[PDB]
Formats: C-alpha cells, structure tokens, sequence
C-alpha cells in the first residue's frame, strides 16, 4: 500500500483540472519520482484505488464523499502557486518518509 497515485478532478474535468494536473505532474517528474503517476478526470469518475485526490475546495466535499477514505487536498485558486509549491514539498517529504 504505497501512495503513488495523484488525480485531479473537477466539475467537467476538462478545464482547471488540465492545468492543475500539468503543473503537479511536472514537479513530480522533476523530483525524479517516475514511480508516481498523474492523471485527471471528472469527479463523477474517480477510481476507488486512488490514494490522493486534488480538487477545488468548492468540490472537495464531493470527492471526499465518493471516497472519504481517500486523501483529499483542497485548492483555493487555479494559479495558487504557493499552495501548489507547499503541497509538492509535502508529498516529497511523505515519499521518503
């Protein structure tokens, strides 16, 4: 049971989800974590095997519901680089640990 799956979800999963996914994905690849996979999809579609779910706070309630047993991270803004940076550092820390 290793956390390696990160998926971003949204209302339609065809807008903000695309950018969130790309940035996170790039950082993960840069960190040499080829073992971690990144994809995006609509909220209505989230595999129960997902370990990490990243969505906008306005829809985090929904994702939690589908899988309240999963780990959810809430965002505030689409380009909130500060939050993205913090989250990335954290995941890296959790990866080693």
């Amino acid at each position: 049971s290793h956390v390696r799956k990160i998926i971003v979800a949204s209302d339609a999963g065809m807008g903000s989800s695309a950018m969130g996914a790309g940035v996170l994905r790039k950082k993960i690849q840069d960190a040499g974590l080829s073992q971690i996979s990144v994809t995006n999809s609509a909220i209505n579609n989230l595999p129960p095997d997902v370990d990490l779910v990243i969505t906008h706070r306005d829809l985090t309630e929904r994702a939690m519901r589908q899988v309240p047993q999963a780990q959810h991270i809430s965002l505030t803004n689409f380009l909130d680089s500060g939050l993205y940076t913090s989250l990335t550092e954290r995941l890296v820390a959790a990866q080693r640990h």
